[PDB]
């Protein structure tokens, strides 16, 4: 069984969770800027906390993450026009997500090299619907669960590669797992 997918607004903050129903999943919003998932053998879920829209800012967050296979904690988000899925990860488990991508570089950002991946996406689930579009990521090599990521600092390592961003739509530190169990427990703020 898994907590029903939803959106929206709690405590001040923004935040999705979304899972395709598979094996066993439980979000749970909690005060503040905090949230927690538990999972086992779960098919995907993407969850957080955060802000809609998203920007280029400063992102505190801090907690708990304790993947057992492959799940991420990443700065992750949209834009529309165009489309993209992009990721910050800053810790993942047993898969480092960028496998799937194109090795494009790497950025300094936050006390970490991270490496930068571009990957494209055909007919998946979006914000806009079942939609093709590009996925951008930056993999931190030093993987932690708290501290601060500059989002703009990867927009523009993504942009001096010649990744375009549109306008932006949500953006929150998601708990992700495909095919994995673990569990996760995740502050967020700005300053
Ligand atoms: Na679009």
């Amino acid at each position: 069984s898994v907590t029903p997918s939803s959106t929206g607004t709690n405590n001040g903050y923004y935040y999705s969770f979304w899972s395709d129903g598979g094996g066993d999943v439980t979000y749970t919003n909690g005060n503040g800027g905090s949230y927690s998932v538990e999972w086992t053998n779960c098919g995907n879920f993407v969850g957080g906390k955060g802000w809609n829209p998203g920007a280029a800012r400063e992102i505190n967050f801090s907690g708990s993450f304790n993947p057992s296979g492959n799940g991420y904690l990443s700065v992750y988000g949209w834009t529309t026009n165009p489309l993209v899925e992009y990721y910050i990860v800053e810790s993942y488990g047993d898969y480092n997500p960028g496998t799937a991508g194109t090795f494009l570089g790497t950025v300094d950002s936050d006390g970490s090299t991270y490496d930068i991946y571009k990957a494209v996406r055909t007919n998946a689930p979006s914000i806009e619907g079942t939609a093709t579009f590009d996925q951008y990521w930056s993999i931190r090599r030093n993987h932690r669960t708290s501290g601060t990521v500059n989002t703009g600092n990867h927009f523009n390592a993504w942009a001096q590669h010649g990744l375009q961003l549109g306008t932006h739509n949500y953006q929150i530190v998601a708990t992700e797992g495909y095919q994995s169990s673990g569990s996760s427990s995740i502050t967020v703020s700005v300053d």
